[PDB]
């Protein structure tokens, strides 16, 4: 099996999904590592009668016990919103955090996959590269920004305006991470379909703003952890799959391509024994799509600037 | 496709439990109720590409759509371990809040299996045995207790012992759900093996006191959650392949039994298409087991009386 760490394993998110790494027979070693109550989740997840084996790690001082000998890095680390946040003083100390988990990784295990789940991802994950950059460790093809969770909402909305069991649908989505970032791309759905006008535009916008769906059922005091967690894991397990030599491994991230004028976008990608295997090209996109896609590229291009700037600086 | 609800599935059992649920492939639909926060859980939960069609349910007057339908009713619901508050015994708020959604059940769904977790279940099961009784509803057939984390904690314990996958051992738990009561058939461990006096000791002691292990772990403020989430969906999974009609489906359960004088016990059970299709006795048992059995009687008779006591008197 392989070797696992989640940094941030004790909150919202990280919690549900280390309780899912556990279970996963692919991992062989499981690292909770936080800043806080690492302890409390190690012990209530040790009880879990499952193959892999947890260890909990906390504060900075314990982060390279935590990393070292990692094959695969889940990164939900991140502080919450709270005291009526958006603040963008909230970017500055998730931006930070991602900083810091990722000298340690450049530092402790250079050569592990990484998934950061971080937000906003459309920013972190350039920011995780500059870091590796400046470490000397970049490799494009082992850091993954989690976009997972939108793939998951396209194949559950899909399913329901089809009448289709969510498991049977697959929906491409690419671009980004945020808002009108999030470009489903209804035209290339498995099983074969074809949409209304009707149909494309509420789904689109139903997928760009799931998120908010989750924050208004909850008073707007927190968001979607739940099928976070299972979307990071089932992300996850894609990875491992890959790692372990698994053919066609092939799911939607948001990395490091060459795809569009952009140095980091969202697409298929094929995950094998050293990460990424391959990065699919967007192909052919009718005209609401190329509309969405324009306008997802102009919103991506100063997030991705904004997090590159927060390092190189 | 089999429908579920979870009663009390905004806590920290709940959240988690629910989200497994949601991953089951026989739940065809899942129900989560609780007194807050339901709504938010459930648009989180309803965005995962899963079979189960999931909608929630907030406050008393929404408990009965809740229920109606049910074939399985998953109950962690009750207050936490409060930090400050020593113990003013929570039994008198968790019996209050387990006899209410027991009369709820035994009017919107007689006929559906039951799986009580709240704590704790020594009495709340006999609490909610008195509640059906009186309603009319009663089946021992379709009342059990979910003992499975303590079994759980013994396959992994056991297995750490013998230096074994948690997964490859199977540790038969009888008794009751608190200290002594919880008695571990060591004699009885698959793979067949052979104890020390020490580890017999240990094993025993640290099975007894697996809960009060996490909750020292978590520094006073909360206990087992994740943990608990999953051997209840393990359980709950059990009862599931038992409604599809899978043979062999058993399990150990704190259920009505005439294994002892005592009229609730936690024995294996065979789980059928209406519940419990039978009772197993408890087998071999050496002296140190036949002792511990004794004890476990001893404090087990009182547990269920003060909790038949809350409902007669």
């Amino acid at each position: 099996g392989f070797k696992v760490a989640i940094l941030g394993a004790a909150g919202g998110i990280g919690q549900p999904l280390a309780m899912l790494m556990k279970m996963n027979p692919l991992v062989s070693v499981l690292h909770l590592y936080d800043v806080v109550n690492a302890p409390g989740v190690t012990a209530d997840i040790s009880h879990m009668d499952t193959g892999a084996v947890v260890r909990g790690f906390l504060g900075q001082q314990q982060l390279e016990a935590a990393l070292t000998g990692m094959d695969l890095i889940i990164v939900p680390a991140g502080v919450p919103r709270k005291p009526g946040m958006t603040r963008d003083d909230l970017f500055k100390i998730n931006a930070g955090i991602v900083k810091t988990l990722c000298e340690g990784i450049a530092k402790c295990c250079p050569r592990a996959i990484v998934n950061l789940i971080s937000n906003p991802v459309n920013s972190t994950v350039p920011i995780a590269a500059e870091v590796f950059k400046k470490a000397g460790t970049y490799d494009p093809k082992r850091l993954l920004g989690v976009t997972m969770l939108d793939v998951v909402r396209a194949n559950t909305f899909v399913a329901e305006v089809l009448g289709l069991d969510p498991r049977d649908v697959d929906v491409p989505v690419v671009g980004g991470h945020a808002g009108v970032t999030i470009l489903p791309l209804l035209s290339q759905v498995k099983p074969p379909s074809s949409f209304t006008q009707e149909e494309i535009s509420y789904l689109t916008d139903r997928i760009q703003n799931g998120g908010t769906e989750v924050v208004e059922a909850k008073a707007g005091a927190g968001s979607a952890t739940l099928s976070m967690a299972y979307a990071a894991v089932k992300f996850a397990d894609a990875c491992l799959r890959g790692l372990r030599g698994d053919a066609g491994v092939i799911e939607c991230a948001f990395v490091s391509s060459q795809v569009t004028e952009l140095p980091f976008f969202a697409s298929k990608v094929r995950l094998g024994r050293n990460g990424i295997e391959e990065v699919y090209s967007l192909g052919p996109l009718n005209e609401y799509e190329r509309i969405g896609l324009e306008k997802a590229k102009k919103e991506l291009a100063g997030s991705i600037e904004k997090g590159v700037s927060f390092i190189r600086s």
